[PDB]
Order: structure tokens, then C-alpha cells, then sequence
């Protein structure tokens, strides 16, 4: 009736300072799923299921 | 009836400073799914399921 | 009736400073699921089931 | 006689990523010297004295 | 006679990621010297005296 | 005669990730010297005296 949100923050990322020094970063996928390198990600949902980094190498649901 | 959102923030990313120094970054996919390098991503949904980095190498649902 | 949220914070990440120095980072997936490298991630859901890093190498649910 | 410099670096700045969010930045000088905001500066000298941010509010060397 | 510098680094700054969030930054100098905000600075000298952030509010050397 | 420097590093700063969140940063100098905010600074000298953050409020050396 009188909802008030003044300085609400929801699913927020701020003030993030990252450094990554690699001489070799090697991914080798052979018939699967791979999820790497997720940085400073924000998500908000209203009535919904939400993933961020979901990995399923594959699925076998024949017949 | 009297909803008020004054300085609301939802699914927000700000003030992000990243550095990535690599001498070699090599991805080798062979018959799958791969998701890399997701930085400073924001999503907001209203009545909806939302992924951000979903990986399924493949699917076998014949017949 | 008179909900008031003044400086609410929900699912928030801030003031994060990370450094990663690797001479070699090698992932080798062979027929599975892999989830690596999740940094500074925020999620908020309203009526929804939400993962962040879910890994299922595969699934065999034939017939 | 056989000086060799192959990949020498001297007075070098690289790979710098900065963010500055200010709602008000106010400097008020009244009869002096002020030095602010020096970012990603490189200097190299050969036989010479070199400052980068030297401040002298004033000098009184009469007579 | 056979000086060799292969991958020498001297006075070097690299891979620097900084974030500065201020709601008010106020400097008020009244008859002096002030030095603020020096970030990612490199200097190399050969036969020379070198400062980087030297502050002298003033000097009184009359007569 | 056969000086060899292969991967020498001298006066080097690298891989620095800093965050500074201030709601108010206030400096008030009244007739002096002030040195603040020195981050990721490198200096190398050859035959020379070198400061980095030297503060002398003032000097009185009359006569």
C-alpha cells in the first residue's frame, strides 16, 4: 500500500578491481561442457529460476 | 498503491577495473560446448528464467 | 502496508580486490562438466530456484 | 664495446586500468602550490635531475 | 666490454588496476604546498637526483 | 667484461590491485607541506640521491 524502497540495492556488484597474469591459460575440452572466467556478474529475477554458471557436459536421454 | 522506488538498483555492475595479461590463451574444443570470458554482465528479468553462462556440450535425445 | 526499506542491500558484492598470478593454468575435460573461475557474482531471485555454479558431468536417463 | 640491450624497458608504465567515481572533487588553493591527479606517468633522463610532482607553495627570498 | 641486458626492466610499473570511489574529496590549501594523487608513476635517471612527490609548503630565505 | 643480466628487475611494481572507498576524504593544510596518496610508484637512479615522498612543511633559513 505504501511500499518505499529508498536506496535499495539488489544483485549488485561494484568496486571490483581484479588482475590476472598468466603465462599460459589452456582449456582443452573433448566432448563435454566447460564454463570458465565469470567475473563481476549480477542477475536479478522476478518469478523465474536463474542460473549463472551451469555446466552439463552432455545429456543422453534417447527413447 | 503508492509504490515508490527512489534510487533503486537491480542487477547492476559498476566501478569495475580489470586487467588480464596472458602470453598465450588457447581454447581447443573438440565436439562440445565451451563458455569463457564473461566480465561485467548484468541481467534483470520479470517473469522469465534467465541464464548467464550455461554450457551443454551437446545433447543426444533421438527417438 | 507501510513497508520501508531504506538502505537495504541484498545479494551484493563490493570492495573486492583480487590478484591471480599463474604460470600455467590448464584444464583438460574429457567427457564431463567443469566449472571454474567464478569471482564477484551476485544473484537475487523472487520465487525461483537459482544456482550459481552447478556442475553435472553428464546425465544418462535413456528409456 | 659490445653493449647489447635486447628487450630493455626503462621508466615504463603499461597495462594500467583505473576508475575514479567522485560525486564532488573540490580543490581550493589560497596562495600556495597544489599538485593533484598524476596517473600513468613515465620519465627517463640521461644526465639530468628530474622531478615528477614537486610542490613549493611559494618562496620568499628577497634581498 | 660485452655488457648484455636481455629482458631488463628498470623503474617499471605494469598490471595495475585501481578503483577509487569517493563521495567528496576536498583539498583546502592555505599558503602551503600539497601533493596528492600519484598513481602508476615510473622514473629512471642516469647521473641525476630525482624526486617523485616532494612537498615544501614554502621557503623563507631572505637576506 | 662479460656482464650478463637476463631477466633482471629493478625498482619494479607489478600485479597491484587496490580499492579505496571513502565517503569523505578531506585534507586541510594551513601553512605547511602535505604528501598523500602515493600508489604503485617505481624509481631507479644511477649516481643520484632520490626521494619519493619527502615532506618539509616549510623552511626558515634567513640571514
Amino acid at each position: 500500500v505504501l511500499y518505499v524502497g529508498s536506496k535499495t540495492k539488489e544483485g549488485v556488484v561494484h568496486g571490483v578491481a581484479t588482475v590476472a597474469e598468466k603465462t599460459k591459460e589452456q582449456v582443452t575440452n573433448v566432448g563435454g561442457a566447460v564454463v570458465t572466467g565469470v567475473t563481476a556478474v549480477a542477475q536479478k529475477t522476478v518469478e523465474g529460476a536463474g542460473s549463472i554458471a551451469a555446466a552439463t557436459g552432455f545429456v543422453k536421454k534417447d527413447q
